[PDB]
């Protein structure tokens, strides 16, 4: 733990590094270093490297002014490892990457993805890190949702150490299963000599039982390097702190952190500042019911969004762009999950399913129908444990949010009770 | 499209002229002439002399009296046959019947004429038109729903001209259907010689399919004689203008008339402007949200309306009743539909039925169970694919409503988000 | 009824009678014969008398003090005798029973009872009347829920006298399935000839069957002994009265009574009152919605009560207690019933379970999913009964609520419109 922050701390603490030194490269004022569409150019150009460039955008005689800098590549290679202590740091620079995946993740439905590779579209709950690369970094596996594995998979399906990429991969997501039905269905895939059709259909079936019986999908806040680096040079040393991605921290830094962000005629700031919130906190299919009592603001569905994507297109204007403060902070802070929720257990249940009538009064008799109905190999075992899984069960049971006053969680506020991010569109009112 | 108009607006000016030179024939007032009791009344005359009478009732002495008056139907068919240029004109009264048709479809539950033919009495929504005669217009055709044509269908199967009539309406409920798969079903019912219980079987199928995959029903606001006469008197010239059904054309007459009914001492006037401008946009199985939305006041269910029929029986005496003024404008309008909505494409999904949690917090974890367990001849095939509807799936995409104002339908308003008018009852709370 | 009202008024004449002997025995003040914790102790002593005592709580220099006294069982039960002119009388002890019953049952999830008898911990409403002894009165049995039955059964299943007790229990239970079918299963598990699993097997299905067709359970308002007394003194003869559980009576009763309770210093006082208010009206298994309607205040759910039970555990320090008024009255009154709602019949049905688009707008199209779909030896009878079942069917056609001031429930109120008191936990939210 103290370990373990150590290093997150050291991490950081290079991105933070870097972020300053590039600021001064391109002889950006602070204000400009705090624009998120520059701190996502400069995250771009590091990882890239890994001659290159994009655009940067100066507040030039009152008006927004764009050019496409470009960098040597070794010269960012060395402003990276100089930043890092020597070191080479591939650390933050997955870091980096899955703040861009949990971005990406709260801006674009990856439908057309899904189709391709077989797989129903409605899955995107399951899609945490799809445009992640494949085998990314070990943060970047244990970020990645069951569907982006099977996914990932199928793609392979669709040079023997081919055969050894397969396999770590079909382990990455057994290691994601919680229920050992569903871990024996991919040492089924897994054994596969030549794998094909059969493989297929098994992943599909596993995808579609994630969205019940949840996998184990890590949840780590990361924030664009503007924001690290604003911290080291006002005084914040994440070695000497330590610093955590599921904890307290990234919330608390948030608190003391101020980020901008080009806004067009037809947005909403508060809307762009929502879907950057989320980003930020690998929110993108979590319930907004939990994301609104936690942020203390109203988390609206996609669909109700008056905003597009963060980064501006060559293509569009820079004559009519505002620049707007991003609203980031939130009324309580909560510790990010590895866990999917319960899937195991089933220990007794405990609650009430139909009425007894008392009085002689014109009513329905309501009943739930569906759990009541539903008492009525590894494939039907998990067909079964799905069945009977209901939408009204309970996980993650003691658990709960904290003022951002609580530093040391002593304090949990279990909160009393529009679901799904990407449920409002043209084709569906989910 | 200025040809349709054309046509359209004859038999409207045709019935126009017949409802004046009826109104003098009585020697009615124009307020007395636009009773829609009154209008009824006239409305059954020419479509029963098709001697003859009904209640007339005029405002004498300060108090409503009633008067069963006589007329030859050799008289009528001729008031009929002149009004409308010499012609014998079979136009307008067919749709002085999908007028009556509609009005009854908003008044009347069918269940013990469902019972009788085998069929389930929450089949409503499929019985628009089961009042109007068997083999009625073409117009008649296109506004009779999928179990109304069941029905009529049972009762042929409950002398080789019998068997054309069969086919006929064998087709005419084929071209209704949106799936092949339907249409093949149909094929095979028409196709039987000696018909029996196996295409009374298949038609009771038939019919369920229709209340998920529904099918193609016209809809077509008709309008009492009283507003076309009214409007022909006033100077509107329904051959210069054209005229249309499912266009802006009759929410604008509406706009510019006014209608009156006769009123019950427990009865709400509110109440009975609700029920007739249903009947008037053909919108008894409407979404009530939608007919809300559209007229700017609620449309509340069948149970919680306090009214009876509008026709004012010869039992009940007159010394009770008042005159109240019909409520029918709207404050946006609508194109009314052919269409049963989406059945076919199934292109793709695009959405979300469950979430991934991020927070370690206490809460239910929330999903789309009948959709996610749902993927686990031409029977079959039905099943699968009512099966894989969803009840939030969005059909009609792009079209919405428009301003009384916007004549050519250019800014269409997509309305955001109690469906069923009986869906209230002492047996059901739906 | 006026026979039924003789007697049942002779025997809460009796219960009044030994509480006001009791409490003169015991030296209380009025206010102090009027504390609920006091009664129970007084109500405990009776029916363990058939040396016994428990705490008895006094007033004392401006604090509650704890008090177990003793009595000799010998003393008690003449007590008893002769305040139930002469006769034995097991009538009234069984109605304290009752009551009991009632509270234990709005009181405690008995689950743990539930999985040791191999039954489902979601069937509570199932359940009136666990808690009180196996072949009770024939109030009893009349009280018994479904379940109960079945789990004293299986309790059984888990010496000719021992057929007997098995037939009886089998019978009881039989007189409560409103079904053929229901009835011919336990015929056949009566038959049984030393019974086994299937026998089990088959009450763990009866059980869930009355979840949908739910059985025949009798509810009886049942009041604490200390309001019956409480009228005897203040003038009321119940004798002369008559007297019913099931009418107006103990509505009226309440309304006239004051009665108190000892409250810790985290608890609710109207929390309280809601607990010993279902509990006086057999309501614990009863729609949230009803039990609402008619208090006339809302009725929470147990999760969100700020309370414990009523009995004062001999660990807890009575320096804290203070004592507070119970609020047992309602707004309006109902019978109870003896009914378990509709489960026969299926006279037709009367409804809309999907709708007919009228207008060309973006919307989804709503249909009746379950209701649809589900139209695609006794065991298989009583599946497709409560298939065929759904939440939205309304039972007790016709009759609703009562003014206080309606002595002979001359205007039903009929009410418009959270169910389940046990629904709410940290394992369901329901
Ligand atoms: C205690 O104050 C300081 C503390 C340190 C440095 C300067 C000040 C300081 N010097 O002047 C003022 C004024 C100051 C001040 O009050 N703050 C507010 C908090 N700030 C902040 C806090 C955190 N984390 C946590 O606090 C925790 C994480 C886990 C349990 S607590 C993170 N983060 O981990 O990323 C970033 C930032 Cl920027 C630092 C500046
Ligand atoms: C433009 O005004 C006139 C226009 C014509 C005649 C008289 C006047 C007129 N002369 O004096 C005043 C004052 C007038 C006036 O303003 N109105 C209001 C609209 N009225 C009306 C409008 C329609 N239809 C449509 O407008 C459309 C349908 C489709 C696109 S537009 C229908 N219908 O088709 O059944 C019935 C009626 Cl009654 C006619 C009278
Ligand atoms: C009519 O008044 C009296 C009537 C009798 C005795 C005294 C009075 C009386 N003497 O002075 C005042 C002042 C009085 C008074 O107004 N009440 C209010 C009602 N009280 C009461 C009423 C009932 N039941 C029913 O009324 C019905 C049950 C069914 C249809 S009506 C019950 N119960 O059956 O358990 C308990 C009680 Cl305590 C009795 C006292």
């Amino acid at each position: 733990a103290t370990e373990i922050r150590a290093s997150v701390g050291k991490m950081i603490d290079g991105i933070g590094r870097f972020y300053i030194q590039m600021c001064t490269e391109l002889k950006l004022s602070d204000y400009e270093g705090r624009l998120i569409q520059n701190s996502l150019t400069i995250e771009r150009m590091v990882l890239s490297a890994f001659k290159t460039g994009g655009p940067i955008y100066r507040r030039v005689d009152g008006k927004w002014r764009r050019e496409l800098i470009l960098y040597d590549k070794e010269e960012i290679r060395r402003i990276w490892r100089q930043a890092n202590n020597g070191d080479d740091a591939t650390a933050g620079l997955t870091h980096m990457m899955i703040w861009h995946s949990n971005l990406n993740d709260a801006t674009y439905q990856r439908t057309r993805a899904l189709v391709r590779t077989g797989m129903d579209p409605r899955m995107c709950s399951l899609m945490q890190g799809s445009t992640l690369p494949r085998r990314s970094g070990a943060a970047g596996a244990a970020v990645k949702g069951v569907g982006t594995m099977v996914m990932e998979l199928i793609r392979m399906i669709k040079g023997r150490r081919t055969r050894i990429a397969y396999e770590r991969m079909c382990n990455i997501l057994k290691g994601k299963f919680q229920t050992a039905a569903q871990r024996t269905m991919v040492d089924q895939v897994r054994e596969s000599r030549n794998p094909g059709n059969a493989e297929f259909e098994d992943l599909i079936f596993l995808a579609r039982s994630a969205l019940i019986l949840r996998g184990s999908v890590a949840h780590k806040s990361c924030l664009p390097a503007c924001v690290y680096g604003s911290a080291v040079a006002s005084g914040y040393d994440f070695e000497r702190e330590g610093y955590s991605l599921v904890g307290i921290d990234p919330f608390r830094l948030l608190q003391n952190s101020q980020v901008y962000s080009l806004i067009r005629p037809n947005e909403n700031p508060a809307h762009k500042s929502q879907l950057v919130w989320m980003a930020c906190h690998s929110a993108a299919f979590e319930d907004l019911r939990v994301s609104s009592f936690i942020r203390g603001t109203k988390v609206v569905p996609r669909g109700k969004l008056s905003t597009r994507g963060v980064q501006i297109a060559s293509n569009e204007n820079m004559e009519t762009m505002e620049s707007s403060t991003l609203e980031l902070r939130s009324r309580y802070w909560a510790i990010r999950t590895r866990s999917g929720g319960n899937t195991n257990q089933q220990r007794a249940s405990s609650g009430q399913i139909s009425i007894q009538p008392t009085f002689s009064v014109q009513r329905n008799l309501p009943f739930d129908r569906p759990t009541i109905m539903a008492a009525f190999d590894m494939r039907t075992e998990i067909i079964r444990l799905m069945e009977s899984a209901r939408p009204e069960d309970v996980s993650f049971q003691g658990r709960g949010v904290f003022e951002l006053s609580d530093e040391k969680a002593t304090s949990p506020i279990v909160p009393s009770f529009g679901s799904y991010f990407f449920g409002d569109n043209a084709e569906e009112y989910d």
